[PDB]
C-alpha cells in the first residue's frame, strides 16, 4: 500500500456528504468501521475521536488531519 491508498479511502468515504475533501463526524464513523475496526487497536466515543482528529475541521476532518489516524492505526 501507500499514501495514496490511504487518500483513496479517505476520499471514498468523504465523497458521501460535505464534499471528498472532507470527512463529516458521522461518515468518519463509517469510514474507520469498514477500514480500520481492529487497526484502530482502541475506540471512544464518536466525538471524543472526531475531535482529537480534528485539528482544524470544526465541522469535518480531511485527508490532512485525518494523518493523525494513519499514525494511529500503528498504534
Amino acid at each position: 500500500k501507500s499514501p495514496e491508498e490511504l487518500k483513496g479511502i479517505f476520499e471514498k468515504y468523504a465523497a458521501k456528504e460535505g464534499d471528498p475533501n472532507q470527512l463529516s463526524k458521522e461518515e468518519l464513523k463509517l469510514l474507520l468501521q469498514t477500514e480500520f475496526p481492529s487497526l484502530l487497536k482502541g475506540g471512544s466515543t464518536l466525538d471524543e475521536l472526531f475531535e482529537e482528529l480534528d485539528k482544524n475541521g470544526d465541522g469535518e476532518v480531511s485527508f490532512e488531519e485525518f494523518q493523525v489516524l494513519v499514525k494511529k492505526i500503528s498504534q
